[PDB]
């Protein structure tokens, strides 16, 4: 089992969601970036695993779940089995990562991608170990009701560029954004 990563798009006032949808209008190429980063496996014979909370799962249009070409794991303590379409269910992030070293998943999974929401990000970000954050900065303020936790730059180093990630400013629907990669190892 390979690297641990969080991926998120965030507005200037730290928002990541409003009523289970994105705060901004759909950015087609940003969704393509999310799909490409989470799906592309460095190791053949394996898929990457995407981990998400319950509200993030249900925020993906039914036609699109599970996220294709990735193993989909949902976090919940209320649910008693994976939702329709999902592959795995765990009670907690630490349980999910533990499942990842069990018989079944250990030889199937390449990279692990935490794709939201807010409490899952917070926990990952504050847990010791090697972790990267792939952060799309949407360069405007958008009304939101769920936010991405503070990035502690004492621990998370912004990388000066990363392979496969454009470094320059992007714009779609009149909204400028840029892609960043942060790395901690503690
Ligand atoms: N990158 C972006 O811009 C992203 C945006 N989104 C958006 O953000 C918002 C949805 O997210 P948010 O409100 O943060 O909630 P999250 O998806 O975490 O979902 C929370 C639910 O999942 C369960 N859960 C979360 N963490 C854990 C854990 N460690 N263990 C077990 N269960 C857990 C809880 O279910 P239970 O109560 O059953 O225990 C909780 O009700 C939406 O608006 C969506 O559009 C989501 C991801 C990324
Ligand atoms: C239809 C699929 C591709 C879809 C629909 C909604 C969402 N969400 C909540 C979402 C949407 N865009 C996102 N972009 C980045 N950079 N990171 C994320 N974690 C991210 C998450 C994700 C995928």
């Amino acid at each position: 089992v390979g690297s641990l990563n969080c991926i998120v798009a965030v507005s200037q006032n730290m928002g990541i969601g409003k009523n289970g949808d994105l705060p901004w209008p759909p950015l087609r190429n940003e969704f393509r970036y999310f799909q490409r980063m989470t799906t592309t496996s460095s190791v053949e014979g394996k898929q990457n695993l995407v981990i998400m909370g319950k509200k993030t799962w249900f925020s993906i249009p039914e036609k699109n779940r599970p996220l294709k070409g990735r193993i989909n794991l949902v976090l919940s303590r209320e649910l008693k089995e994976p939702p329709q379409g999902a592959h795995f269910l765990s009670r907690s992030l630490d349980d999910a990562l533990k499942l990842t070293e069990q018989p079944e998943l250990a030889n199937k999974v390449d990279m692990v991608w935490i794709v939201g929401g807010s409490s899952v990000y917070k926990e990952a970000m504050n847990h010791p170990g090697h972790l990267k954050l792939f952060v799309t900065r949407i360069m405007q303020d958008f009304e939101s009701d769920t936010f991405f936790p503070e990035i502690d730059l004492e621990k998370y180093k912004l990388l000066p560029e990363y392979p496969g990630v454009l470094s320059d400013v992007q714009e779609e629907k009149g909204i400028k954004y840029k892609f960043e990669v942060y790395e901690k190892n503690d």
